[PDB]
């Protein structure tokens, strides 16, 4: 039996198009996490609805590893823009993802108040063990061949640009524009709740991973959430997965 | 014969537990090591989770799939948020929650950044049960498990054992004003894994309790003392043995 491609999305709107594309489906739920097992172009594919945020993403990914032993993972869905060059509908291919919500601060007394510009990325949250030995990570690189394939397919996407970028994952939805700008300037983020958590689990299991995110919103351009972007992202991802399958 | 699962993030938070197990067998999958043995003749699995919300959720989910535990004790060290508490005191989690989850309202760049305006973003704790959405603003420690730990308070001789609210985040805060604000806003006793492990335990409907020793608190100038992690494990061993006596 052939090891499946695992394709993830957090919300119903981010998976319904993927699920509709599968043939010969069955649906499995364990705990809080649902999976649809079927085929695309005759090849096994599992679609996972992860639910939202880092804990949910890590659980859903781990459970998929244990149940399905996928050959690669595509985490996809929507995101908010951090780079002013990007607009709603543009797709970011994650050259890296990282836990943007991880914060450590030096000691300051009460009289100095609160200063988030002094909250630094706390890399221990991405530290893993490999065969028992500690391995530091400041980010997780998208598998570079998977990243490159998606960039090479850019002109197959009908609804915006496809760009490489850094995906900042956090249990956050930021709409303070000064904070978005600070995160972009500090971490070079393209967009901002699951990617790096799923990536962390994929790294632990040594399974190739790529994050593919459409901007559904950006407060840098007054562009409010458009759910149709989620459908467009899934269409691109289906094309992308079919191209991988043709190569298997 | 379903085991008790006992978790800690760091080596210092599990090696005392591991030393207590009889007939140990070790298993490593991905980044996560488990020791399967017995305490008082009953199956116990000790899990070294690694640090933070993603690691805790992965390690807990992996344990659910591999071992099907009957209850989960998540333990380790924490930082004080309540000025009444000192290094060495143990907090039993009446509830835990994702303190690091934030949503903010739209503000233009001219208005700057104001974390006091950020709201707790509860969607990060939302689950599905038989496919249907279930909101959570926190995860209650199993109240019988909580009560048992409080009832055993006088068996711990290195501080007080108190009920409190555990704030989980991928954060180590040392801005005292931020600690104070979080305490005032969320009533936290202490502050990187508990609510994430608790979320997975809720999804699998397995009783859960968080037990955290304060290894540090910047509210009293008390810096990290690793011996607190050993003392916490000693208490947890006693606690697990009491549960086992009752099985
Ligand atoms: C309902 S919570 C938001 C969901 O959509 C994603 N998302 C879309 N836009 C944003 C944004 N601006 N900030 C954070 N998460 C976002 C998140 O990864 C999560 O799964
Ligand atoms: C090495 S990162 C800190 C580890 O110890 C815990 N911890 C101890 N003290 C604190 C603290 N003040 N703030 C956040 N996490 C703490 C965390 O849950 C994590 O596993």
């Amino acid at each position: 039996a052939s090891a499946p491609i695992l394709i993830q999305g957090a919300m119903d709107v981010e998976v319904e198009t993927l699920v509709a594309a599968l043939k010969d489906k069955q649906e499995l739920t364990v705990g809080s996490w649902t999976y649809w097992q079927g085929t695309l172009s005759g090849y096994p594919v599992v679609v996972s609805r992860t639910e939202v945020g880092l804990a949910n993403a890590a659980a859903a990914t781990t459970l998929a590893m244990e149940r399905f032993q996928p050959r690669l993972v595509i985490n996809q869905g929507t995101a908010g823009g951090h780079d002013p060059a990007l607009h709603r509908g543009d797709i970011v291919i994650g050259t890296k993802s990282f836990n943007m919500g991880a914060y450590r601060s030096d000691l300051t007394p009460a009289e100095q108040g609160v200063d988030p510009s002094k909250w630094h990325n706390f890399e221990v949250t991405m530290r893993l063990r490999d065969n028992g030995k500690l391995v530091e990570h400041s980010s997780f690189a998208g598998d570079p061949e998977l990243v490159g394939r998606a960039l090479g397919m850019a002109d197959r996407y009908r609804h915006g640009r496809v760009v490489p970028g850094i995906i900042g994952t956090a249990d956050e939805w930021n709409r303070q524009v000064a904070r978005i700008n600070w995160l972009h300037q500090t971490y070079q983020t393209a967009a901002e709740m699951e990617t790096s958590s799923a990536a962390l689990v994929a790294e632990a299991y040594k399974v190739p991973f790529v994050g593919i995110r459409v901007l559904s919103n950006t407060d840098l351009h007054g562009e409010e959430f458009d759910p149709q972007t989620a459908i467009h992202c899934q269409q691109f991802v289906i094309d992308y997965a079919k191209a991988l399958i043709n190569g298997f």
